[PDB]
């Protein structure tokens, strides 16, 4: 892969390589689409619209939109500008938010209608710096001052030229969450898509231009990014976006073709959806489907899952690890080539290291930390410096994980070397769960840490003592926490106990749990 050159703008280049094909389908979603063409437009009117409000490059914006065909517009349209768009997710609470507006000091907001009351009430409580708050199909009348994105994009001619960035400069941020503390603004430069999106998405899937791609995975994870924005627009492939959240049904109605004409042919998403799929008693049959390649991340894949989905398509589902701080994945079975109960092999361009206790090598068979070098890393975590320094060694990014290399120069997963929990490939922290079960006044103390339910995927276990001289049943904590977290961060199981293991410090001894006690 030649590198790119030094003056790049990351949404120039995709408007560049698609001019090819003007009137091809870029987007559809259940109520739109875009062609190429109309992409470009509309990408660079938002551009213009974002300046001409007083958006200045190296400034950011919120982005903070269900996906659908705005989203690309939003995304494209700040980074030709050279302002940067802090794509966020759509599942978290206005708290959330007001900390993410402090953090990024962004300057406008694009929000969808459905996001506008979360968004309000993080508006109303911070610090901000908001100046305009921009609402794709609002779902409620806008309030003075607010514009809605489709006809923001349409009172401004597009911008001429794009910004004059250079390839490390910032063009874009995800945030994304510890065991304690805020969200940490993971930022990456205009050249990183690029080289995920010819080191993988290219190189590794061969992705081509007759394809059309799905991602249950939405466009605010890194891992839904690359799947269906950069990836599809780097071969000129028709991405199918869904607003909606991705379940059986919905995702199946898409297989089929019951949006857009267009029946998918890459479909992406986590192990947990696949196990769900598999389970539903109207799963298609082959025949139904056009699938030629099945990804995964986000969690590992349990072999028993991905060998049943070859023996009901044909398709094996190809696994591979990538973090937000690497922006997509780096270690990967092939389309070709999978050994289930592994990660694969190292992608080409990215190196990975095994270290154990001190640094030093590890031996074949025996776990170590794994950390990548390579050409996508994030540069930082804003504001950071101590958390920065951490996960950034040298070159090295440290993601979190241990692994075993086998005689094969496969990596096979061997866990986490904190305490987070990916339940359904998205990032749960035992700590939040414990926070707000021990708000409960009938919850003396509680421990939660992951167990492995029967398809081998890891769920929150939450251990709870109760309050002596309170009641509390099962089922009003079950109330008591659906009200207060997503549904993927809902425990499994909980386990009333007369008292928990701990250290004498009072630690609780969460390794005990974990070992059945
Ligand atoms: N296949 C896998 N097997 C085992 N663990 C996997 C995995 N893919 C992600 N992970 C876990 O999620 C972590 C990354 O989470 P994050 O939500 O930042 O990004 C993706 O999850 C992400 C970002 C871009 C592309 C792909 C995934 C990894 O450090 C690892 O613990």
């Amino acid at each position: 892969v030649t590198p790119p050159p030094e003056k790049f703008n990351f949404a120039e280049h995709l408007l560049q390589t698609n001019r090819v094909r003007p009137d091809k389908t870029a987007f559809v979603d259940d109520i739109s689409s875009l062609s190429f063409a109309q992409l470009e437009a509309q990408t660079r009117q938002l551009a213009a619209a974002l300046r001409a409000i007083g958006v200045k490059r190296e400034e950011r914006v919120l982005l903070l939109m269900l996906d659908g065909t705005d989203w690309p517009v939003a995304f494209l349209g700040a980074i030709y500008a050279g302002i940067v768009p802090v794509a966020v997710n759509t599942l978290l609470t206005a708290d959330d938010y007001a900390y993410m507006l402090e953090h990024s000091r962004a300057q406008a907001v694009l929000v969808s209608g459905a996001l506008h009351p979360v968004l309000k009430a993080a508006l109303t409580k911070s610090d901000h710096e908001v100046q305009r708050v921009i609402v794709s199909r609002p779902a409620a009348p806008l309030e003075p001052g607010e514009v809605d994105f489709a006809e923001f994009v349409g009172a401004h001619a597009p911008l001429e030229k794009p910004a004059a960035t250079q390839a490390d400069d910032p063009a874009f941020w995800l945030y994304s969450s510890g065991s304690t503390g805020r969200p940490k603004g993971v930022v990456h430069t205009h050249a990183n898509p690029y080289w995920t999106s010819e080191l993988y998405g290219r190189n590794t899937l061969h992705l081509r231009e007759d394809d059309v791609c799905f991602s249950a995975a939405k466009l605010f994870f890194a891992y839904g990014l690359g799947n269906a924005l950069t990836f599809p627009m780097t071969v000129g492939a028709t991405t199918l976006l869904m607003g909606e959240r991705p379940t059986p049904d919905a995702v199946f109605k898409r297989w089929l073709g019951g949006v857009g004409g267009v029946k998918p042919t890459v479909f992406y998403g986590a192990p947990t959806g696949y196990a769900g799929m598999l389970a539903a008693p109207n799963l298609p049959s082959r025949d139904q489907v056009a699938l030629r390649l099945a990804s995964s991340a986000g969690e590992a894949l349990p072999a028993e899952i991905g060998q049943r989905f070859q023996r009901h398509f044909g398709l094996d589902i190809v696994d591979g690890i990538g973090s937000t701080e690497m922006l997509h994945i780096f270690l990967s079975n092939l389309p070709d080539r999978v050994r289930y109960g592994t990660t694969g092999w190292p992608v080409p361009g990215y190196q990975i290291e095994l270290r154990g206790d001190g640094g030093g090598p590890v031996a074949d068979g025996e776990p170590g930390d794994l950390y990548i070098h390579g050409p996508s890393s994030a540069t930082m975590y804003w504001g950071n410096r101590a958390k920065s320094r951490d996960t950034f060694q040298g070159g090295w990014t440290k993601s979190g994980d241990k692994y075993v290399r086998n005689d094969d120069g496969s990596y096979t997963y061997a866990g986490r070397t904190d305490d987070m929990l990916k339940v359904s490939g998205i990032y749960v922290s035992p700590f939040e769960i414990e926070a707000t079960l021990v708000q409960h006044p009938g919850v003396l103390e509680a421990a939660v840490v992951g167990v492995a339910d029967e398809h081998g995927l890891t769920k929150p276990k939450a251990y709870v003592v109760p309050r002596p001289g309170q009641t509390l049943s099962e089922t009003e904590l079950k109330t008591f926490i659906k009200d207060r977290l997503a549904p993927y961060k809902y425990p499994r199981s909980t386990v009333f106990v007369a008292e928990l293991p701990k250290t004498a410090t009072g630690k609780i001894q969460r390794f005990k749990l974990r070992e059945g006690v």
